[PDB]
């Protein structure tokens, strides 16, 4: 029998690339969105057409609130509806946007930010864990830039240095459960679909490996890398995916 | 004119230890305290009795929830209503239990444990930093944060976003002149509930000294973060630790 | 026509699984060896049985010394007469041994230890880059440098230096096309002297099933770094660690 | 009786404030040089005038050969033959030059970055330990930038990435003895007199607590702390003066 993945902000980017390689590798996924219900049905829709009933797809809001375990708790109760068991957790989705510390009121902000990028993670890790020849893992979204962070984005920052607490934390305490939690984190490294081009460039011409900014694909490459048997002895490890850039000065 | 400093969860412990030096050092101060108000009206009484008019109390919980905002801009209005200013902030208070992952909701614990060690720092941060001399912020940070006590998920995760509240607050503030610094202890004053057993146990592991460091060792580093010896200093967490996150399992 | 990879220190444990993994995907490689002779042939003589023309050795003593700088080139020139190419480097080779401070001369520990550990790998990075697709080098470094081994100074100064020189030689090649990377053991296979006792030891410390990995789990992660699959990936040191290093003393 | 201190390259600039410092606390000091003699002599001179016999010079190459341990046990042996103990070692003294990957020959470099940054760093370490109310500690000079380092400064950034090692290795090694091993990490924050003054405002413009190089003075109030009773419980810690500048990506 397959095993199953799920696979949170799924619908596109970064989380759509895992989600495909999963796919690709074998596994069945379950693909949580939020507001993306058109792209995450579409992708569950080509995904089941390579391979019948092999994808589901999960809405849920990942802000902090006090409903926030019983969505997380639900997230992993879909894998095991659908394929009746859970093998891999992605921890990708993720608010991201600045808060100066001098629309959205601060403790929104707070929610949105802390939630998606730490509570939501810590809580399905916890359901995962709950729940559970066999190769289980968990990859958590990084950033490989948290020490040297972009201007205003003080929660988001916060939100992603919990991330890397909750990658060593829940490694060392998964361990005698045969679960690994590592991380991927990318850089700077594939920009905001907003942004123009000449913005882009910018931070391109700053990555010392080809000027560019990484595929999905490639950030996925990692996360594959890391769930497959050969990461078995890897965990509590966060691999940089980043071309160099994390090692630029000012 | 006397500065004015604001010390959370300063009733007892580290944190007092943290008010006295500052007074000692010439600050006013306010005294943040969650319960132990005997606690903080006592120190208060005994710094005013040094110094008339130089401490006062703030009560506040700092679990998060949607009116956290308030509370913190609260701490800080009343060292301004108190001392007419605002120099220094020490982000001390903190919940620390142990969260598994396999009596207390989970929400609660999520909203205690990074409500105290991340949360209230960065609505303190910024209400300090939107009410403004030698300004600074020091963060109570963790030396241990990378290799955590088994089953402090919560905690952990909340002293680790420190860290990085540490780092965009110092990038971030720099331009007004307000620096962001850390203080890490490894083992301080240990936990009132510990058996001593378990107090020896960790002890033994301290290479320096095979003893955890006074309230007063990690006070003098945050005294040195705040004055005129650190005014290049931004950003920086100084590990207190007396050897213990060099040891091995 | 096949790529083709130095590995130093070839002859046996993880110098050896590398090689032999390296080989396995397709790479012709040098086998380069200090004073393990016969294993280093042996090795070569099974790889070119499975594939004729594939492996050679190569001896060099790593040692720091002023003509390092020419032994290192000779390395690398190797590759180049035997297969015409040169696309990986694996910097595996390391003296390790206590180094108190308070029958080796210290002039001895130095050069061994820093030159194997550090110096040497600079050279051949160096001479790597000077001759020259999907080129790589990949560092051996260690997962708990940051929580060093009692008296072991030096070797500990010299892992921490081979984290410069991958963070420097990958900001510097990059132009190139040349990742540079490492791969971080905890404990993998315990050093032959070791007894049981002490073996048995390190092993429970290893959260993830009490154990040292195998050559065959570091080589994995090796493997990873060189393939297509890393291609965006350059400065990252990846721990193969089983969670040792997240646990404290 | 007067503590003492040996400081490493303390003839000029960073290790000249800090010897001062050292001095102004009540310290006696051996002022080490390589080439500024002068300097040195000068200084000497200047903190004698103050108090009489507080003060020594002593001459040393640091550069890596199998004569440096000689070298470094007399720099220490020079501490006791004046002033009958040695208290504190500040490791100062580095050579700092690019390297690039692709006058002087690559063993040349090697010994002088190697040398002057780590293992003379090392070798004073033995021997001042091996010597050995008392307030006994080590001080190294660091680099903030050590993890985005400078482009073709691959040996100094090892030799730094070394020093860093050995501070942690002495500082576990060393507490039974009472010796506390510490470090302070400058960022591009005392720009080389060489420099043309158009390229030190591109790097004053990158540091934002300010947009301005650390004095001499402000590095050596944090080598003071370290040293003092305020920092007895500090060791392995490696304190960072760089006005924010390692925070700003790039
Ligand atoms: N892109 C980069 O260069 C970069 C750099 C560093 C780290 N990372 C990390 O890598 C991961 C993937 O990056 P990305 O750029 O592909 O991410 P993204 O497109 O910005 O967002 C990923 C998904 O997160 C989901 N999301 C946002 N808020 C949510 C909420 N409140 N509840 C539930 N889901 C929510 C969104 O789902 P819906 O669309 O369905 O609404 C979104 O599609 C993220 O964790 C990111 O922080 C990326
Ligand atoms: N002690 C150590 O060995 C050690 C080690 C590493 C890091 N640290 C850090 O150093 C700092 C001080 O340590 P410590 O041992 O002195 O701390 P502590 O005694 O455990 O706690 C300090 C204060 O935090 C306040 N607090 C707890 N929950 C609160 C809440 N929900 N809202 C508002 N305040 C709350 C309490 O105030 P009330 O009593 O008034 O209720 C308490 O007095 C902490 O940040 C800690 O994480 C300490
Ligand atoms: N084993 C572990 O648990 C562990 C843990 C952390 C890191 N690592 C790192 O992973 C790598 C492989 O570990 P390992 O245990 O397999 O290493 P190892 O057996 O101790 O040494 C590998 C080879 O290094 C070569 N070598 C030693 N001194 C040399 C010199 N002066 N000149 C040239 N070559 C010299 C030797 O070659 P000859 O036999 O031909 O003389 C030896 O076979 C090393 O870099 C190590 O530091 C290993
Ligand atoms: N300046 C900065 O912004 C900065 C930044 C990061 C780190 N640091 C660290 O802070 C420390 C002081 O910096 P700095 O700029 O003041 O240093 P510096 O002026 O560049 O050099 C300090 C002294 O090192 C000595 N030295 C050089 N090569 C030597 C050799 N082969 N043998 C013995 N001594 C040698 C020189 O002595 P003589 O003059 O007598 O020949 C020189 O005066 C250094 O360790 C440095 O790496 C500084
Ligand atoms: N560029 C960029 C992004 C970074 Br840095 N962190 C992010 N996180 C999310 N979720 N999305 C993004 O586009 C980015
Ligand atoms: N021992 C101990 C403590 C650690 Br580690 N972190 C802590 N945080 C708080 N708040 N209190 C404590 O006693 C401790
Ligand atoms: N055990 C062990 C070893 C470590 Br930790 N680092 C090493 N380095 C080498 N070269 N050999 C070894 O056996 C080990
Ligand atoms: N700017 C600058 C310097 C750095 Br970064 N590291 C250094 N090291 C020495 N020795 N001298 C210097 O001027 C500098």
């Amino acid at each position: 029998e397959a095993p199953a993945a799920v696979v949170t902000g799924a619908a596109k980017r970064i989380g759509r690339a895992i989600a495909v390689k999963l796919h690709q590798t074998g596994y069945r996924v379950v693909i949580h969105y939020h507001n993306s219900a058109e792209a995450a049905v579409s992708l569950a829709d080509e995904l089941n057409k390579e391979r019948s009933n092999t994808a589901v797809v999960c809405q849920a809001d990942l802000t902090n609130s006090n409903v926030l375990p019983a969505s997380c708790e639900e997230i992993i109760n879909s894998c095991f509806r659908a394929f009746g068991r859970c093998d891999v957790l992605v921890n990708n989705a993720s608010a991201f946007y600045p808060t100066p510390l001098v629309g959205k009121t601060v403790e929104t902000q707070v929610a949105e930010l802390i939630g998606t990028n730490a509570i939501a993670p810590f809580l399905l890790t916890m359901s995962f864990a709950q729940r559970q020849s066999s190769n289980l893992s968990i990859v958590n979204l990084c950033d490989a830039m948290v020490d040297q962070p972009c201007m205003a984005f003080s929660l988001y920052n916060m939100g992603k240095h919990a991330l890397v607490g909750l990658t060593q934390s829940a490694a060392l305490e998964l361990a005698p459960y045969g679960i690994r939690v590592n991380g991927v984190a990318p850089g700077v490294s594939l920009l905001p679909v907003a942004m123009g081009e000449e913005e882009k460039d910018k931070w391109r011409r700053k990555v010392p490996l080809g000027r560019r900014e990484a595929s999905a694909e490639q950030i996925a490459d990692a996360v594959i890398f890391l769930v497959s048997g050969s990461a078995q002895y890897i965990t509590g490890s966060i691999i940089k995916v980043d071309g160099g850039l994390s090692l630029v000065h000012a």
